[PDB]
């Protein structure tokens, strides 16, 4: 039926969920005996700190129980009074990145300061240091740990009243949009790569700085009529005009690299950021180097920063490619700034090799 | 034939209501004695 429910509640205890990830230089020559403490960094959830974690690992489990097994022990490090209840769990991840050993929490584990819970006899030690299962790429332990850290009740009630009348949603981005395929009252002209298309100083004037300036400079007393616009295409500019009176993007992501030139030429915030979205999701290795191209060369900030992400992640491939070697040859300060990059997140000083 | 009919109309009054959690599976965290609504 769907009634509504007239009055309705939304009640939501949110979980926020996320992971944890250690891996140890020769864990066979470490030899923790009987309880000996080694620490790992305090890491919170990421989204904000407030309370921080921290594993405890002994290779030869402590006291006389885990005499021939591996002691793992979670604790927490700060958290606010409150008898913190979170959940988390514990596995061994194995050299191709696949989850190999899942041994949760039957429960919320209840968590204190000073306290530590843990999965005591974690691994038998006969199976631990046996080499044959490949559990251990250059007697190296990885493990991956997940968290579900909850802030324990928050409600959302009501209420939904009947609206006897049907209100249509608002249309002026639908209707104003139809200013463009009928161009209706247009009193300008626009000339691009030798085509002429037909616009209004108001709504351009409105929803970019860089024709409103261009316009009020002297140039609508005069020469309102044309304008001489070569730096892009028509197939580009129709979708970008469609951007400036309805605010939408429908043909985006067969053009996202030259839309993206035409956004950074005329300064549009929104386009700019909806073009490096669509073509962030694009990134290939092949085209590695040119996207890092083409977002220096337009300023693109967040598109650069995942394009030097993603060299920085998949440089073993990308360098024999020749886009690679072109940049190179060409523009050495984008080489300069991956080898800054490069030589500090994932292959820095010697840790991790 | 008819002389005096009496309704009476039995009074009777309804309403609806519902109820959403997002994370049934993980909901119980607090062991679920009882969730105050």
């Amino acid at each position: 039926s769907g009634p509504v429910a007239e009055s309705w509640c939304y009640t939501q205890i949110k979980v926020v969920k996320f992971s944890y990830m250690w891996t140890i230089n020769n864990f066979s020559f470490c030899r923790e005996k009987m309880g000996e403490v080694i620490k790992s960094s305090t890491f919170s959830s990421g989204a904000n700190d407030k309370l921080k974690w921290c594993l405890r690992v002994n290779p030869k489990g402590l006291d006389e129980e885990s005499k021939d097994y591996l002691s793992l022990y979670l604790l927490l490090v700060s958290c606010p009074k409150s008898e913190v209840r979170a959940k988390f769990k514990f596995s061994i991840l194995n050299a191709k990145g696949e989850e190999t050993k899942a041994m949760e929490s039957q429960r919320a584990y209840r968590f204190v300061q000073g306290k530590d819970w843990g999965f005591k006899k974690f691994i038998r030690r006969d199976f631990l240091l046996d080499e044959a299962n490949g559990l251990l790429p250059d007697d190296k332990l990885t493990l991956f740990c997940e968290v579900s850290v909850v802030q324990d009740s928050v409600n959302i009630s009501g209420q939904n009243t009947m609206n006897m009348v049907k209100v249509p949603e608002c249309r002026l981005a639908d209707e104003l949009g139809g200013l463009w395929e009928n161009s209706r009252f247009t009193d300008c002209c626009l000339c691009v790569a030798g085509q002429e298309f037909q616009a209004h100083k108001a709504i351009l004037a409105a929803r970019s700085p860089v024709f409103s300036a261009m316009f009020e400079h002297e140039m609508e007393e005069s020469k309102k009529n044309r304008v001489e616009i070569n730096d892009v295409e028509p197939e580009v500019f129709k979708e970008m005009m469609c951007f400036i009176y309805t605010g939408k993007a429908p043909n985006l992501d067969k053009m996202a690299d030259d839309l993206l030139a035409a956004a950074d030429k005329y300064a549009l915030e929104r386009l700019k950021v909806m073009c490096e979205d669509a073509l962030c999701s694009n990134l290939s290795v092949e085209n590695a180097a040119e996207i890092l191209i083409l977002a220096d060369l337009h300023s693109a900030d967040q598109l650069k920063t995942q394009a030097v992400d993603f060299i920085n992640y998949h440089a073993s491939d990308v360098l024999e490619t020749s886009g690679w070697k072109s940049m190179v040859v060409s523009h050495p300060h984008l080489v300069a700034e991956a080898y800054r990059s490069l030589a500090s997140a994932q292959c820095p000083f010697l840790g991790p090799p």
